[PDB]
C-alpha cells in the first residue's frame, strides 16, 4: 500500500475514530501515525492496505449511466439510469418490461459469450427456435454474462426499440 | 508494497541470506515467511517495501502490459501497449487521439485524486465545463496521478469504450 495515498488519507479532516471505525484499523494505531510516535513504516502490511483501499475510495472517480432508446417510429420513448449496465437493465426492465428488447437477447448474448453457434440454436428475430439444446446449454457449465454484456443487450436489439444511446457522467 | 510481487520473490528459488544482502531484510523474517512462521500481511511495510522495489527492479527488463478495449463496433477495437500503466496511455494517445477516453477523464481523476469537488467545476456528460476554476487548479500546487491512475483513466471510461483488458507479464 504506497505511502503517499495513506498520507492523503491521514492528513485529512476525517477524525481518528472515523479513520478507525471505516477502516477496521485501531484508533490507537491512527493516533500514533498522525502525533508521530509511530511511522507509517512501522505499519503491518495488512492494515496499510486497509488504509490505502479506503483512500483510493474516497478518490474513486464516479459513474452514472442515463440509457434513451427510441423505437424506429421515434412514436415511443424509454430513459432508464444506473452506475452499471446491469442496474440500467434492470431498470429498463423494472420500467417497461422483458419482452421490449430483441427476443431472447439475454440467452444470445450468454451463447455469444460461450463461443456457441448460433447455426445449431436456430437463431430467428422471433427468437432462438432450438429449444432443446439451450435448455442442455443451461445444464452445461458456461461463463455467466459480464456487466459489458447489458450494454449489448441494448445495443444487439432491433425489432423494438432501434435507436441506442448511453450518456456517461462521472460528476 | 504488492503480495502478488513479494509472493513470486518469496516462491522463486533464490537464498535468503542472497534476498537478504540484496534488500536488507533480515533472513529471519524471509525464512520465516516461507515456513509459514510469519503471514506476509504482519511484515512491516517497511520491509515489504524492500523485497517489492528488489524484485520490481529485478522484473523492470521482462514487464510488458498490452491493453485491449472493446467498442460497439465489433471491428473497431483499440490497442495500447507499454511497461507501465503511463506508457500504456501514451501509446493509446499517440496512436488514438485523446478523443476516445471519456471526456476529460484525465482531469477529472487528477480532481479528485487531489480531493476537489467536481459541483465546483460544473461536471457533466460533456466533461468539465468550469474551466476557469480547471485553470486555477492547473496553476496550484497538486498532487500528479500515480501509475495505478492511468489503468483507472482506462478503466472509469464507458462512454467509447466500455470493455478493458490488461496482459501483464508480472516478470
Amino acid at each position: 500500500s504506497m505511502r503517499k495515498t495513506i498520507e492523503r488519507l491521514l492528513n485529512s479532516e476525517l477524525s481518528s475514530n472515523s479513520i478507525a471505525v471505516r477502516t477496521g484499523v485501531s484508533q490507537a494505531v491512527i493516533s500514533k501515525l498522525r502525533n508521530g510516535k509511530k511511522e507509517l513504516g512501522n505499519l503491518t502490511l495488512n492494515s496499510a492496505e486497509k488504509l490505502f483501499e479506503y483512500q483510493k475510495e474516497m478518490e474513486k472517480v464516479d459513474t452514472w449511466i442515463v440509457y434513451r432508446g427510441r423505437t424506429a417510429d421515434m412514436n415511443k420513448s424509454y430513459i432508464a439510469e444506473g452506475s452499471t449496465y446491469e442496474e440500467v437493465y434492470n431498470n429498463f426492465v423494472d420500467k417497461y418490461g422483458y419482452d421490449v428488447l430483441d427476443e431472447d437477447i439475454y440467452e444470445i448474448q450468454l451463447l455469444k459469450k460461450n463461443g456457441e453457434n448460433l447455426d445449431d440454436y436456430d437463431v430467428d428475430s422471433d427468437g432462438i427456435n432450438n429449444y432443446d439444446k439451450l435448455d442442455e446449454f443451461r445444464e452445461s457449465d458456461y461463463v455467466d454474462l459480464e456487466d459489458y454484456d447489458y450494454r449489448e443487450l441494448f445495443e444487439n436489439s432491433s425489432s423494438q426499440v432501434y435507436y441506442h444511446e448511453f450518456e456517461i457522467t462521472h460528476e
